[PDB]
């Protein structure tokens, strides 16, 4: 999976060792494994949600085959938002999170896609 | 409405309550309210657009039902081009915009998704 | 095409010049002029890829017509790897790319959508 999360946090109120501890987190929500999860964070940024700009998050997930329906992303936003309100002291208003399927011939990985993998 | 939008230009270049006034902005020119609009803007990156690397920047915008037309997308993108150049300084050629639909089982809000909402 | 590098290399280890290299490379790889060609670098994030903080990019490239196969994706992402993989001084197993199709009307240029240039 690919988790990319954009905060307008600085990068001192975000907790140390957080890509980590999303990767085994992700793991466990995706029934996918930890050394196949990708994370990226981008704090410091300027950001506004709901129109204010007090401390929030914005989570992008993409993967194959696990965040394509309504009932099964439900269950992954919950248990996301309980992993991210703790993690970075945020109210559950101030994080959205966008899933996105990925198909096997969109990830290139070593040279080649995963279709030939 | 979820606005991205990446610059070269150094934070100290970028006017100070952009990400506000582009909430505003957007409820305007797609018809959404302003505290439905998620903006994240990531100044101080190195870009070329269109080949070159002077000055730029490049807006994404991703929305449930409004941005999937070309006669609509040509509206929104006069409008966004007018606020944005004249905001950063930038010459038209120096702006592009990427239009994304959304559907509701892909936004993760308060734990659910909103198609549950 | 667009191309967009997220990595947790510091901006000093990024050799200078590296996105108007990456419009070259892109260019021949892609079969699309240098001159259409956008890159965003967006360097020092924290990242884990493979579950794994070590040093480490992501590469999304965007473009009408030539990403939607497996077959032509499998050779753009041998030529991306070459070229990442000597200019981060990464190995194979530290990149990752993932390709998105794009249609004329969901790009703005001008104050308009492709649909109409
Ligand atoms: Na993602
Ligand atoms: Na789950
Ligand atoms: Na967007
Ligand atoms: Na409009
Ligand atoms: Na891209
Ligand atoms: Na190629």
């Amino acid at each position: 999976p690919f988790l990319e999360l954009d905060t307008n946090l600085p990068a001192n109120r975000v907790p140390a060792g957080l890509e980590k501890r999303l990767c085994a987190a992700a793991a466990s929500i995706l029934g996918k494994p930890a050394d196949r999860v990708n994370v990226t964070v981008r704090p410091g940024l300027a950001m506004a949600l709901s129109g204010s700009t007090e401390p929030c998050a914005q989570l992008s997930i993409s993967s194959i085959g696990v965040v394509g329906t309504a009932e099964d992303n439900r269950s992954h936003s919950a248990h996301f938002f309980e992993f991210l309100t703790k993690e970075l002291a945020l109210g559950q208003d101030r994080i959205l999170i966008r899933f996105f399927p990925l198909e096997s011939w969109q990830i290139g990985k070593i040279g080649t896609v995963m279709t030939f993998l």
